């Protein structure tokens, strides 16, 4: 029922994501010279370095907020891809599956801890 435990659990999961070769395209913001039309398609860029820095700054209140930003990385890739058979989109789908498999317990434990706190 530790309502702070999610933060280190998220740090550790980001560390695992950074070790995954599938995270390579998502570790830093998209560059607007290599993909010059990116901001015509994507309103809110997001990447894993920005997620880690937001966490480490103490600017997430909950793991749900972190989860929303990570899911934005993946929805941006799906929106920008020219094909469902894209290399970088295909990497995003594997990485999303990995993320979702690991974040589920972090969310459940946090929400349970908070329900206990407010019992
Ligand atoms: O090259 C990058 N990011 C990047 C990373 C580090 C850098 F230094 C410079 C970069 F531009 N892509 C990431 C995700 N990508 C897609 O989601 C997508 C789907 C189909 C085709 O691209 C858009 C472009």
């Amino acid at each position: 029922y530790d309502i702070q435990a999610w933060k280190k659990q998220c740090e550790e999961l980001l560390n695992l994501i950074f070790q995954c070769e599938d995270s390579e395209p998502f570790r830093q913001p998209v560059d607007l010279l290599e993909y010059p039309d990116y901001r015509d398609i994507i309103d809110t860029p997001m990447d894993f370095a920005t997620v880690r820095e937001t966490l480490e700054a103490g600017n997430y209140e909950s793991p749900m907020e972190l989860c929303k930003d990570v899911r934005l990385i993946f929805s941006n890739s799906k929106a920008y891809t020219p094909s469902k058979r894209s290399r970088i989109y295909s990497m995003s789908l594997r990485l999303s599956a990995f993320f979702e498999e690991h974040i589920s317990s972090v969310l459940s434990d946090y929400k349970s801890a908070l329900r206990f706190h407010k019992r």
